[PDB]
């Protein structure tokens, strides 16, 4: 590998937080990941694998060994007509992998547009915007099994995909994904209802509602709603949005009328985590060098130098502040080490 010892983790974390690595390892291939196995075994470290740092927050100094995957390769598959199976390697840049989908002239992770990190990491979390999480057009995976060693293929269902949950998230440090094939499609009628990205996509006049268009809307977008972690450190969205069973929806609905909720097809409703927080006022809080951003609440930033256990408890407290007055427990998105 291209190993380094104890070695800072700033540049290698949206949220920017200086942490130390006892070892730093890059995994250009699997024949990288196997060796920076046998290391972190050879020397008795737990091993930590990274992609792109941007669903993690660090809290101490990483007595591990650090594997930041920088995997490369992207490729079509299959080519039915309708629908293309591609495949790429774990370390590729989510965001990049997107606009060679688009180039290819596929359709299906548009909505996914910008979202940052890596291919690897995906999966993970079932990466999901604007109506799309990456299990719609998941068609399988390759991960190492940590117990044995043994490369074995997940497909959709074996992946138990949930609100950003998988598999691999529930039984964390078991399996470490090399590959994703993803089904991607051609010519399929677009996939948008009644939201701001429509409403801005019939305003460039909407001859045809290709892909590309609305992957160039959605960045858009983001570029105008998302700070960007290059100026203010954040891992996005620090909260998944909870859900309520009917007793505990019935009761916050007549107690708020605001409430904004969602009713999904189970019966329950997913309250706007968004909306919690702010109603808490906590909107533009800061405490030292962090706060929660001035816009989406949902946002936990580093203002500068902050440490990862300060941004740990300002999400605690607010997660407290908001139990103890609406009764929800906000559950975080991002993996804590
Ligand atoms: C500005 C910003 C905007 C964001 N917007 C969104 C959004 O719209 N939607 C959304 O869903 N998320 C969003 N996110 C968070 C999203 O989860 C991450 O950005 C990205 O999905 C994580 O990819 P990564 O390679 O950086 O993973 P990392 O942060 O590097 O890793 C996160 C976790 O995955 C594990 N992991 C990483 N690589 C592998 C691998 N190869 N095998 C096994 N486990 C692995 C790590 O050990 C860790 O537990 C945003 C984050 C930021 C900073
Ligand atoms: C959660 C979310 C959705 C969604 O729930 O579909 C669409 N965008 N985002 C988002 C919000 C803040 C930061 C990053 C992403």
């Amino acid at each position: 590998l291209e190993l380094q010892e104890h070695c800072s983790l700033k540049p290698y974390n949206t949220f920017g937080i200086d942490v130390r690595a006892r070892l730093l390892a890059h995994a250009r291939d699997e024949a990288d990941v196997r060796e920076a196995l046998a290391l972190a075994r050879e020397r008795g470290l737990p091993l930590l694998v990274i992609g792109g740092g941007s669903n993690l927050l660090l809290t101490r100094d990483v007595e591990a060994l650090v594997l930041r995957m920088a995997s490369q390769g992207r490729r079509i598959v299959s080519d039915a007509a309708d629908s293309v199976l591609v495949e790429a390697e774990a370390g590729e840049a989510w965001d990049p992998f997107v606009q060679w989908s688009l180039e290819r002239g596929l359709a299906g992770l548009e909505n996914l547009s910008l979202i940052p990190g890596t291919v690897g990491a995906a999966p993970m979390q079932n990466i999901g915007a604007y109506g799309v999480e990456l299990k719609d057009v998941f068609d399988s995976l390759t991960a190492l099994d940590r117990q044995d060693g043994t490369l074995r293929e997940f497909d959709r269902q074996a992946c138990r995909f949930g609100y950003r949950d998988s598999l691999f998230k529930q039984e964390p440090d078991r399996w470490l994904i090399l590959r994703v094939r993803l089904r991607l499609t051609r010519r399929e009628r677009l996939h948008l209802d009644y939201g701001p990205v429509r409403q801005r996509l019939e305003e460039e006049g909407i001859a045809s509602p290709t892909a590309r268009d609305v992957s160039r809307v959605i960045c858009a977008i983001r570029r105008e709603k998302l700070p960007d972690p290059a100026v203010l450190g954040n891992a996005g969205s620090f909260f998944k949005n909870p859900l309520v069973d009917a007793t505990q929806a019935e009761r916050l609905r007549q107690a708020f009328p605001d409430l904004v909720g969602y009713p999904q097809a189970d019966g329950r409703l997913k309250l706007a985590a968004g909306w919690l927080i702010d109603k808490g006022g906590w909107k533009g809080f800061r405490d030292g060098p962090v706060g929660v951003h001035a816009q989406q609440a949902l946002v936990l930033v580093n203002h500068g130098g902050a440490t990862g256990a300060q941004v740990r408890a300002l999400a605690e407290r607010i997660q407290e502040d908001v139990r103890r007055r609406f009764g929800v427990e906000l559950e975080p998105e991002p993996n804590l080490y």
